[PDB]
């Protein structure tokens, strides 16, 4: 049951489901995972071609992921705040 090409997005998405997220957070999450997926493959082309030799294009992925993990608390804080 994987909706993304990378295990990180599927694991994140499936984990979000595991956290019992509401359909809205799962829908918003899927959108962010899709954007993160496309950006991650497109950027992987950048990193593989030699475009992100400084961590600037991936910075958007690391930040977008942190934004998703901050919206769902998938791989970060999970206590109170």
């Amino acid at each position: 049951g994987e909706e993304f090409r990378m295990e990180k997005l599927n694991q994140l998405w499936e984990k979000a489901q595991r956290l019992h997220l509401p359909p809205v957070r799962l829908a918003e999450l899927h959108a962010d995972l899709k954007i993160q997926e496309r950006d991650e493959l497109a950027w992987k082309k950048l990193k593989l071609d030699g475009l992100d030799e400084d961590g600037e294009k991936e910075a958007r992925l690391i930040r977008n992921l942190n934004v998703i993990l901050a919206k769902y608390g998938l791989d970060g804080k999970k206590d109170a705040r």
